């Protein structure tokens, strides 16, 4: 596999992307022409997902206007600052190509606010399709447009949100519903040409759809490209990607392998029956979905002010309240629990193998990064809900897993605990729910129970159904588990549903070995919550057990952030994706004797420290509806020293399994305050994974 990235974009800013927008031929201007967007070559079937792709849509297009927050006085003035802000944060939610220009009276002339000045013109490449005759390509073929088109509704709904947050007018526009005309924005703002009327922009050569933010927010505008010959695509710079861009020939390369086995390849890691870390399902209790730390919180568990912060301390920083409409009202339409009956639509359901490979392919082209099949089995899911008490149902059979990466290169601009950490888990949460609602609901019309389970409601835990389809083995972190290629920076999306699939089996790359002689995220977890000792037995299964108290009241109420994710920060396995980052990981997996070497290079040479480079969002804490500079300061955490040779003897961490949780039937109108000094000899009292598996034996 040879299609990852030579050269490293550390010194790249985020505003300039992943593509060599820079090295194109431009000019000052060029002369409009009538022009369309990309559309799709065949037509959708009535087997096709286009009703749920179009559903979403809609549901975003209510998100393009909102109201408006009053102006603070901490938000630059510099356009070219503004104009990078923006760019970055529109690739940070997966804008392929970014662009802005001026809007002129024409544009206003319709019925677009007459204050907008500027446009922020972003491109979504079309997803990648099946091959014809490949699993699940009569879902897909012909949804691609409106499939795009809801991506790009999705961050123009974000993006105007978060500029209306911080206290300018702002709309977003998209196909389905536009006040602006998005071709001729296109071209004027730099990303594309028009060919026998049809537009067509550098380096996106599977077609693409817009979006667009009008704004009063001024803004430095981009230029239109050179508007005929060679515009510079080709050049040696661009084709190798020397400046840490995308090489040339990776789309060819990556085209070569089958849209159902993903980016990575995830088919070259060693696949084990039983997972790598003890699971006694015969000893698993389900849990309260009262018990879920942040419902403690909320309840009043973990005292006032975690009670006070609960609701607010993921949503301080205006871009994640961009997001947040869309999270909220996507709940809806989560799906169902009730057995549905096979309504003939989908094709060819016969084929559980194929039937895999199918939810796979569409998880991908939806954008997925990882997609993951198992069992969804009745220990997975909570006890009772948390508002009711009632009884939750094993209502499914197969759970559908999903990774959604937080972003590497924003991560390492950041301390992990600053004002853009919870963006970066709201923006997972997010891409993620939409994706899983619409297959789910692509189940549905199938005939096929399904229901997503997102940050904002969710009956199963995701992380042993992460373990359980192959897509992570268990970590020091303690309720993260880590992906052998993205490591552990990532949120899950779980739907389950009762289609047929076969399942995927747990993974094993090492990592037990790996964590056993690394501490590196124990060291640098501000609250000193993740365990320097030994894995121990937690409720029927071996697990590092994090103290879920600490990095909950952390999370929660620490003010020189919104909330936290350091110890993804400082990982190890937390890399570039370049041909030596993937080379330290392939190292990591397959050869044990390296193992140390590798752990102490990475402090050595400095990871974890922060770039300031990939530093491209504004420190904003809304405070009383209003964004203004930090109240209380940023982190801006540095890697840390050692703790000490004798530091996994003398840490005590309290744990919380079902004994120590709300029972059952609790709901959130009683409170249980946190019996912290329980927990601290619950641990003390753990079962070891050793005796445990000598107690185990001696049954068989
Ligand atoms: C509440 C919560 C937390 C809380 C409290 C956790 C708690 N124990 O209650 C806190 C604040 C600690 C938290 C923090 C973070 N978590 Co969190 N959070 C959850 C959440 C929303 C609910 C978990 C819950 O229901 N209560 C937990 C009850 C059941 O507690 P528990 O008995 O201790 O079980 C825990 C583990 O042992 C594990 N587990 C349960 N059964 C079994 C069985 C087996 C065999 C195994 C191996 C594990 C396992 O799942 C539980 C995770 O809390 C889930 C989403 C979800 N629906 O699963 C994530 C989730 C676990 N968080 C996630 C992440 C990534 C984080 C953070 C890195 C924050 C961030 N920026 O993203 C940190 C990491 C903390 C750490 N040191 O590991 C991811 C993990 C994904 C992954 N790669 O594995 C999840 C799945 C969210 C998601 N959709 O991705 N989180
Ligand atoms: O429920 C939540 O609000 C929430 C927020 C964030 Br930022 C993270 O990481 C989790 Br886990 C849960
Ligand atoms: S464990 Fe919780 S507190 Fe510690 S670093 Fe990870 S997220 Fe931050
Ligand atoms: S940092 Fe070291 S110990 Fe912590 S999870 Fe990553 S590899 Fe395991
Ligand atoms: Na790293």
């Amino acid at each position: 596999q040879i299609s990852m990235r030579l050269y490293s974009n550390r010194d790249r800013p985020n505003h300039l992307g992943p593509l060599a927008l820079e090295r194109l031929a431009r000019v000052d201007d060029v002369v409009a022409q009538p022009a369309r967007q990309p559309e799709d070559g065949f037509a959708a079937s009535e087997d096709s997902l286009l009703g749920d792709v179009e559903e979403y849509a809609r549901l975003f297009t209510r998100f393009l206007d909102g109201p408006v927050a009053p102006l603070g006085d901490a938000i630059p003035d510099d356009p070219a600052r503004r104009a990078e802000n923006l760019k970055a944060s529109a690739y940070f939610l997966d804008a392929s190509m970014v662009g802005i220009c001026r809007l002129d009276p024409d544009d206003r002339a319709g019925d677009c606010d007459p204050s907008h000045t500027h446009a922020l013109v972003f491109a979504v490449q079309f997803g990648r399709e099946p091959e014809a005759g490949e699993a699940g390509a009569e879902w897909i073929r012909g949804t691609n447009a409106a499939r795009t088109d809801m991506r790009c509704a999705e961050i123009a709904a974000i993006l105007s949100g978060y500029v209306r947050w911080m206290g300018f007018p702002a709309r977003g526009h998209f196909s389905g519903d536009a006040q602006v005309d998005l071709a001729r924005l296109a071209v004027r703002a730099g990303l594309a040409r028009v060919v026998d009327g049809v537009l067509v922009a550098p380096f996106l050569r599977r077609g693409f759809r817009l979006g667009v933010v009008t704004t009063g927010y001024a803004l430095a505008a981009d230029r239109p490209l050179a508007p005929e010959g060679d515009l510079g695509e080709t050049a040696p710079e661009v084709m190798l990607g020397i400046d840490g861009t995308r090489p040339g020939w990776e789309d060819a390369e990556e085209e070569k392998r089958p849209l159902h086995m993903g980016r990575y390849p995830m088919e070259t890691i060693r696949r084990v029956d039983e997972p790598t870390t003890l699971v006694v399902r015969q000893e698993i209790q389900r849990v309260a979905k009262r018990g879920d730390f942040f419902k403690r919180a909320e309840a009043g568990d973990l005292g006032e002010k975690a009670k006070q912060e609960k609701k607010r301390f993921p949503m301080k920083h205006p871009l994640a309240l961009g997001m947040q409409p869309l999270i909220q009202n996507m709940v809806p339409l989560q799906g169902t629990r009730e057995k549905l009956a096979p309504t003939g639509k989908g094709g060819d359901l016969s084929d559980p193998g194929r039937n895999a490979e199918a939810i796979k392919a569409l998880g991908y082209y939806l954008g997925a990064d990882f997609v993951g099949i198992c069992r969804a089995e009745p220990w997975m899911y909570y006890a009772s809900d948390e508002v009711e008490g009632k009884p939750i149902e094993a209502y499914h059979d197969y759970a559908v897993v999903m990774l959604i990466d937080q972003g590497y290169e924003t991560m390492e601009g950041a301390s992990g605990d600053d004002w853009i950490s919870a963006s970066q888990s709201m923006r997972a949460y997010m891409r993620g729910a939409e994706i899983a609602g619409v297959m789910a609901a692509h189940c549905r019309r199938m005939g096929y129970s399904a229901r997503s389970h997102s940050n904002a409601h969710s009956e199963v835990i995701h992380n042993p159904a992460i373990l359980m389809a192959g897509l992570g083995e268990v970590s020091r972190i303690g309720d993260t588990l880590l992906n052998p290629f993205i490591g552990p920076r990532s949120k899950s999306i779980v739907f389950t549903t009762d289609l047929p699939m076969s399942v995927d089996r747990p993974i094993d790359f090492g990592l037990q070995d790996f964590c056993n002689q690394c501490r590196k995220c124990a060291r640098e977890c501000p609250c000193n919550a993740i365990s320097f000792g030994d894995k121990v037995m937690f409720n029927g299964y071996e697990i590092w057990k994090a103290d879920v108290e600490k990095c909950t009241k952390y999370r929660v109420t620490q003010m020189k952030g919104s909330a936290c994710g350091r110890c993804m920060k400082m990982c190890p396995w937390n890399r570039e994706d370049t041909v030596e980052g993937r080379r330290l990981a392939e190292l990591s997996i397959k050869v044990p004797e390296a193992r140390a070497a590798i752990i102490a290079m990475d402090d050595a040479l400095q990871n974890g420290k922060r770039n300031l480079i990939k530093r491209w969002w504004f420190d904003l804490e809304v405070i009383d509806g209003v964004a203004g500079a930090p109240r209380m300061g940023t982190n801006e955490r540095d890697l840390s020293p050692d703790r000490g040779d004798k530091i996994g003897a003398n840490q005590k961490l309290a744990m919380y399994p079902p004994r120590l949780q709300p029972p059952p039937g609790t709901t959130l109108d009683a409170v249980l305050p946190v019996d912290r000094s329980g927990g601290l000899a619950e641990y003390a009292a753990a079962e070891t994974p050793a005796a445990a598996r000598a107690r185990l034996k001696s049954s068989a």
